[PDB]
């Protein structure tokens, strides 16, 4: 048996735009994912977040599902434009009411809330003012954060500033695959820098406002391996937590990041580094996949390997999660770590028996939970693990076509069907580990 520490946090994870629907209900401002997904060509099948899982009306049912599964922590995000429709200034009481009911319900049912302040749904009003490209976002984010702390900090004690700022900056502003859909390398690296400055301003306000809670930040990570026998060192420093943690902990960008991108960063960016080092309480790592990497005249390309893949076409590489856990301890030694996301998309079918027999997702989860256990044995301070996702949801530019839930969602009726994964996971949580 692989048993976890006493009081280890077993959780599930969602994001506001991915599950809620009703993006303009009760005075909410538009977000950039609303305008981006309503632009033809940007999202698979013309899918948008207009309805999604209808969690905006079905929130109680979904929480009752979390409770019924015995899952102990729920990671969810707040939609900035529900709270402040123009991004700054006016506060919308109905948006606060929405998350207040979610928060109180979780606490009643003994589920611990983990709130992601920013999970990609920037108010459109602020995008008009440049969004992450604008230095003033540090102030706009700080004021948004202050609102959340004041309203919810009496009850929510675990906070995440940003979800995957690498994706926000690079996929949003260089690849243009995500909102706001831009393809400018200089904008993209100014967004990296501003995401850091905004994160740090939010931490600073947190210390002044919620004197008994904890705050951290979440990164996407890949397990990169070299094709022959440096481009791997780069991918780690650039795609993984070092891009942000080197500034946070060491006061500058990683070495290979500066080699590639010094010219794209603002000229006096080092002026902001002392503020950027605002102390954080934990590091959240997301992990999904491994990649084989070769040098190639960003001077990097991926080499496809055989290996089982998910419906995303992501190579299943469970040892990556142990690696990334060991490497973060080794490189930055954060006091606490969480796996804030881990999961897989598979082509899920409801059998005639009414169940979803996702043995592939179970194999995926079990393999990665084992590897996280190992890192705990070898001393990594991992305090929690979060499955992405509770529900099948809007998977960004893939639309509804990728299913990550441990609960199946039938979109034509909004019926939730717990998958074999969910039941299996429920048992892991109950036992506090693998049997
Ligand atoms: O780092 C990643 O690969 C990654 C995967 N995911 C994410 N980041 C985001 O945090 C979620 O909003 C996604 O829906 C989820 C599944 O694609």
């Amino acid at each position: 048996v692989k048993k976890f520490p006493e009081g280890f946090l077993w959780g599930v994870a969602t994001a506001s735009y991915q599950i809620e629907g009703s993006p303009l209900a009760d005075g909410a401002g538009m977000s950039i994912w609303h305008t981006f997904s309503h632009t033809p060509g940007n999202v698979k099948n013309g899918d948008t977040g207009d309805v999604a899982c209808d969690h905006y009306n079905r929130w109680k049912e979904d929480i009752e599902i979390i409770e019924k599964l015995g899952v102990k922590a729920y990671r969810f995000s707040i939609s900035w434009p529900r709270i402040l429709p123009e991004g700054t200034g006016r506060v919308n009481q109905k948006g606060l009411d929405f998350y207040n009911r979610i928060i109180d319900t979780l606490l009643e049912k003994g589920i611990t809330p983990f709130v992601t302040i920013y999970h990609w749904d920037l108010p459109f009003a602020l995008q008009l003012k440049g969004g992450w490209a604008n230095r003033e976002i540090a102030d706009w984010f700080a004021e948004y954060s202050r609102v959340l702390f004041e309203n919810f900090g009496d009850r929510v004690k675990n906070w995440i500033t940003l979800n995957e700022p690498w994706v926000v900056a690079i996929v949003g502003h260089l690849y243009g695959v995500h909102a706001p859909g831009m393809r400018d390398i200089y904008v993209a690296f100014r967004a990296v820098h501003n995401l850091l400055r905004a994160h740090a301003r939010a931490v600073k306000v947190f210390r002044e406002t919620v004197k008994d809670g904890k705050i951290g930040i979440v990164f996407n990570n890949g397990y990169f391996e070299p094709a022959s026998e440096r481009a791997v060192r780069f991918m780690h420093q650039f795609n993984n937590y070092p891009l942000f943690l080197n500034p946070i902990y060491r006061g500058d960008y990683p070495e290979l990041v500066l080699e590639f991108a010094r010219e794209y960063l603002p000229e006096n960016y080092k002026d902001d580094m002392s503020e950027i080092q605002e102390k954080i309480d934990f590091v959240g790592l997301n992990y999904y996949s491994g990649h084989l990497v070769k040098f190639d005249p960003a001077k990097v390309s991926f080499v496809e390997r055989d290996l089982p893949k998910t419906a995303m076409g992501w190579e299943i590489v469970p040892e990556g999660i142990y690696w990334i856990l060991k490497k973060v301890k080794e490189e930055y030694n954060p006091p606490e770590v969480y796996i804030t996301e881990n999961g897989a998309a598979f082509d899920d079918v409801v059998s005639e028996d009414g169940r979803v027999h996702d043995q592939n997702r179970i194999d995926y989860l079990k393999a990665h939970i084992g590897q996280a256990w190992k890192a705990i044995q070898e001393g990594v301070p991992l305090k929690g693990y979060f499955v992405w996702s509770l529900l099948d949801n809007f998977e960004w530019a893939e639309g509804y076509s990728k299913r990550f839930g441990i609960v199946y969602v039938d979109y034509s009726t909004q019926k939730r069907i717990v998958k074999d994964s969910g039941y299996w996971y429920s048992n892991v949580v109950k036992n506090n580990g693998l049997e």
